[PDB]
């Protein structure tokens, strides 16, 4: 659904068509003007950062594994005559429709008997999904993956690509897959009895030399070398695929460009009348196009074990019954062609729709992981109460759409209760300790991180014990639309730390809430604060991120009693464009204000600019008003004359309109 | 071709289907370059009149003429005086007034280009061979430059520049039959004609 | 945009068609008459300057470099039916448009897929840019650049063309470039798949033998030897260029006249309907064509670092799909063919439009440089506040047209937000002193200029320091259209200043404004006064620039606060009218009137006269046969002007919204 | 003013030629033109005593066209009004006072 994913984008964000991606890492964000203030009994110290960049790093790598599951049939496409008043295939009108058609008379009785089983095999989501992946593999084919590269680095702990993804050879995305071609046979119209467990599709005119090569590779096993997101492992959809094309199927060309895959999709959707099938495949790919680079070192627990992708079995019986598909189809919603029409016009817009969906999910799974099991709406039972339909199993797209509904605070409506795609809530529901590997840089690591060893020499491979999952992404596109006090994503905020002159700089935060806001605002001001817990004896640093520049309470890496000693004569100025706290006395009052917002994207430590035309909000009415218009100007070549007009020179001629 | 006919007649041409098939004429025009037409010479005093490539050419030689601006290929005959323009001057009634004083010994200079064209044209109807000479450039033009229509268009000069045409009116020669004689003019001249019936 | 740049010229001046430029340097100015009237405590004195020549100097020498960047598509020339009710390109109607205009309907699905990807990147501005440069290289191809010539010469200091332009030799403009030829191949109709990264263009009839050689050289690399403005380094546009000509193309001749390049441009625009693409290239050349000769030695800091010319990527799909270009083209403005119709009639008029543009930019940057970096409108954030469109980036032409709006004080509007051309604000946007290399002519040079070596000898090559960039040009064409206090370019003005007490033979001027008014009066009377800056200890002189007969405060060459000690005993008498007095007494009043303006141009120390006839106006009205003004003010670029609000400091300038 | 093609301006009309050389004389510019019919050089500085130009200084009764040499315009007597390069429509307004 293009419509619901479009509304997630911010108001200030004005996207263009083309986006020239030339790397496997993008820092999307915005530039804002922060007017910071520090008030005290001595006086006020004002600062101003005119261009403050708040970013979330997003990569094109992520371990996924496809499995073939059984899903509901999508009945949108079949002629409206055979359907009854309630909206199910009234068998008796099917036998009537087949009898009054251009079918062979000896096949009518035997084909009608099979109809009861074969007409309820309508799900082309798996085919469209694979054909969409082939489009983006050939478009962004020049992106590279190095084996010994830095997945994450925060100064203390480092995590390499070798650690998370073993059995991984370095190669380009184009050179990753070597897809073998499945057989594309021609359906004989005079076949005695239809062959079930072999799908048959429709086609307009002649199957081109390149269309054979695309359909051949789409219905085949994906066995990748490099762990890419749009080239993950998928099982063999089918062995053989029939195509009811009276004009013969040309043999396989071998080569094809990304423009030829768009040609193949547009013919397949139009012939089969499968637009709702495409809408399902569009939302599936939106989840599993890009995966987020973790915010903290201990936020890598989400991407340790491979999340399963639920691909519904390829099943289509249109080739055997050409009569039942015509120009008057049955559809539930009137805006059922909107998702395809959006993709054909603006293919590269999927990148923006993808980051909008994963940012919405991973933000909400952040503040869902911090609720006790003894509650009404908890970790296990947040999907059941929200869903008001009848899906087969609460997995895939249902779990991701219900998290988006919680974030935006609106009602998401789909025409069919389809349960296909990636399932994210895997590591959460387990409710056990996860052992993430790490290579150390400094020697004073295991004070900060909950490490397995207490003394570790530099360059050693250690393990961190993560119990509660910290947030993987900070809200950026969904900044101050549905604000919570955990993230504290306000435009205006203030904190009041109360100290007396008798205290020699040392302040104890009994409250946990205002400790989080103090440590966060001090980092905007470019000050390196290092607090020490009095009960346990561990240490926390506000500088625990190089992207957002905020301090969340989950950076403590421990749930206990709150007694944080902060010594305010060991505060060090780290960044540029900073206010100085030289020697405070009395009550401190910190405050900031974010005024304006400008969309910015970075890649390879350089600005990535949006190019091409101005993207519009395509509606169903905007095309069918031109159908209402029809260009009703009678196609008659009316040539109008020009009267020559003489003036002073007479050498040169001058023509007038009347 | 149909849009050019619409401009000529001054009416709206309507076809049922917008079909685009047939000959395309506007080829040499749209190029906007010099065209090199071949010619075989008869006399030896050719390259004064025509913009030739050689300045001296013996008779029976194959030369080349440089044509820059395309002159009209046909004169209006079927479309005569239905949508009249001042270039062709295809009127039924027309007159020209050449103003000379007796102090001038026959020699008249045409500062205006428009009335020079009408004078040279009407003198050819009257069967008189006039030969003007341009004062600026130093080329020559003759009203007898056609044996079909019997009119003088301004594109017969074969040059676009400043207008200073000296015509000597004691070198006018009677060429054709059924002609009026200008033996020795003095004062203002007034030429006029009238076309009455058509067969 | 002819009508825009034509408005910048003064109301009294109307230039003729032709201009025979025969040098690399042209003075332009006017001969005005000044009627001064003096009054002080001693008495009254009345005089009159009968002939006064105020002029700038402009040259054909400027170091520039080309970069190929991706910009917006210009959607002008495409048929009106493919566009919907709004100003948006619908792919639903492209499928219909291509379907109705063919008998072979097998190719419609393939044609639509490729067309959708190519239409959003169509731009012929870079091709017309090079074709225009080839026209002026052939026309003015007898201009000599000598390496050991003078660039600036005052009397104390001197800059040679060896400095500012190393890696240069002595050559004529025709001898500078030796261009190679790209392959101009013929597109045979029948080819089904458009070859990628090769543009295809339409043509009228047969491609001439001369037209081939021009298109071949226009696409090739430019590698100059001598630094020339219209022969600057440009990257290779394309390798191949298809031409859909019904009649086959002829082989390349090798030689062509400047007249043949006009015929090539006129055909290429008419066939492709690329009138708005030409308008972009016309404005883009108006910036580059000429460069200023600096007013003082300090104003050479602008032209050290090579400014980047943003040339858009060459792409076009008219040759492949000629159905999309028909007899009813889509245009936003009704005056969309004015710029080409102006150039084809009067080619040499571009010189006057170029001088008018570069003057307006370099005059207003004189004020922007003096703006403090602690206000709403400053050097960093003046373009962003002005623009009211959505370009790719605030670069190239958008920066230049913003400065023209600030000069004239009128709202400038283009149909498409194009960001292509020279960016000037590079030396300005950096907090670093610039090291201008200079030659010592007189031994007393270190007293005047801020030199590194305080002791020098005639012939030595030293370096001078420039912190704040002074004005490179004085207002001449834009004289009195809007008068600032800094320039003081009034027609009528009454200057009032109080003379400081002359103690011994020296008068102390503590205030900054009073000192500016005093030396401004004494210059108009014609008295060469020399003062000593007390803080720095360097000598200032009101006779700094001889060409423009006025005193700017930037001639002091010291940003900050100071007090001046004026030498009243050594007041020389260079130019004496009857008004001119040596001994001022009390409150000095000078009231002058300027009348009888007449434009004059000098080239190689002789008068340069305009030839040809008088320019008759060509211009189209807002409506041809259009009923309702469908505003469509969403995509169109608009540039809002800023008014200078004078304040007490006088050294600092400030902008406000009118 | 007639269009200056190379360095020559063609004056086809007789009245306009008389007004042009009458202006250039009052400004004080010694202009020399070539009569195209006869092939003889005319000069506005014919009489020095009376500072005016009469049309009879051409010395050819009848009709002709003049080719004025605009490059070789000498400067004999120069007031501040005096210009060498005319452009478009030339307007000269003079007043005579203080006769003795």
């Amino acid at each position: 659904m293009s419509s619901l994913l479009n509304s997630l984008l911010p108001e200030y964000f004005k996207p263009k068509t083309n986006l020239n991606i030339n790397s496997s890492r993008v820092q999307y964000g915005f530039n804002a003007r922060i007017d910071m203030q520090y008030e005290d009994d001595s006086g006020t110290r004002k600062g101003s950062r005119p261009n403050a960049f708040m970013s979330n790093t997003v990569a094109f790598i992520g371990n996924y594994e496809g499995i073939i599951v059984d899903d509901i049939p999508i009945l949108d496409g079949l002629r409206a005559d055979i359907f009854d008043t309630h909206g199910d295939l009234d068998m008796g009108l099917v036998e009537d429709a087949l009898s009054k058609s251009t079918m062979i008379r000896r096949n009518v009785p035997t084909y009608t008997a099979y109809a009861s089983e074969l007409l309820y095999k309508r799900n082309l989501t798996s085919l469209f999904y694979n054909m969409l992946r082939l489009y983006y593999i050939k478009k962004w084919g020049s992106i590279k993956y190095e084996k010994d590269a830095i997945f994450y680095d925060n100064g203390h702990a480092c995590l390499l690509n070798r650690q998370l993804f073993p059995k991984s050879r370095d190669a380009s995305l184009e050179s990753s897959l070597s897809l073998p071609e499945a057989e594309i046979a021609m359906l004989d119209p005079g076949l005695e009895f239809p062959e079930e467990d072999v799908p048959a599709i429709l086609w307009h005119g002649r199957v081109s030399s390149r269309a054979t090569c695309i359909l051949g590779q789409a219905c085949s096993e994906f066995a990748p070398l490099a762990p890419f997101s749009i080239a993950h492992y998928s099982p063999q959809l089918t062995r053989k695929l029939f195509v009811n094309a009276p004009a013969g199927i040309e043999p396989s060309s071998g080569r094809y460009t990304h423009e030829d895959v768009k040609d193949a999709i547009t013919i397949l959707v139009s012939a089969n009348q499968a637009y709702t099938d495409f809408e399902a495949a569009y939302l599936m790919l939106a989840q599993t196009l890009v995966s987020p680079v973790p915010r903290t070192a201990e936020a890598s627990a989400w991407f340790i074990n491979a999340g399963m992708v639920n691909m519904p079995t390829l099943s289509c019986a249109n080739g055997y019954y050409p009569a039942l598909t015509n120009v008057n189809p049955y559809h539930r919603l009137d805006t059922w062609k909107d998702t395809l029409n959006h993709w054909v016009a603006y293919p590269d817009m999927l990148f923006y729709h993808s980051v909008a969906m994963i940012e919405s999910c991973y933000v909400e799974l952040g503040n869902v992981a911090r609720v006790s099991d003894s509650d009404a709406i908890n970790k296990y039972t947040f999907t059941e109460l929200s869903v008001q339909g009848r899906p087969v199993m609460n997995r895939g797209i249902i779990v991701d759409l219900t998290l988006v509904a919680m974030r935006t605070g609106r009602e998401i409506s789909l025409p069919y209760p389809v349960s296909c795609g990636l399932t994210r809530t895997d590591a959460l529901l387990q409710g056990t300790e996860i052992h993430v590997p790490v290579v150390v840089k400094d020697i004073d690591m295991p004070q900060y991180y909950n490490a397995i060893d207490k003394d570790v020499i530099e360059g050693q491979e250690t393990v961190i014990k993560v119990k509660q999952l910290p947030p993987a992404m900070y809200p950026i596109y969904t900044y101050g639309i549905n604000t919570t006090e955990f993230y504290s994503d306000h435009f205006e905020d203030q904190v009041q730390v109360e100290m007396a002159p008798i205290d020699n700089g040392k302040a104890v935060f009994n409250d946990a809430r205002k400790f989080s806001k103090f440590m966060s605002i001090m980092r905007m001001m470019g000050n390196d604060v290092t607090a020490t817990d009095l009960v346990t004896g561990r240490k926390v640093s506000n500088w625990a991120d190089n992207s957002s520049g905020r301090f969340l309470y989950t950076d403590v890496k421990y749930e206990g009693q709150t007694a944080f000693l902060v010594d305010m004569d060991t505060v060090k100025a780290r960044d540029h464009c900073w206010v100085s706290i030289v020697d405070p006395n009395g009550t401190m009052n910190l405050s900031y204000k974010m005024t304006n917002f400008r969309a910015a994207m970075f890649s390879r430590n350089k600005p990535l600019y949006m190019t091409g035309g101005s993207v519009r909000t395509i509606a169903t009415g905007n095309y069918r008003d031109a159908a209402e218009r029809l260009r009703a100007m009678d196609e008659t070549l009316r040539l109008k004359p020009f009267k020559i007009t003489e003036k002073l020179d007479f050498r040169v001629a001058a023509y007038a309109i009347p």
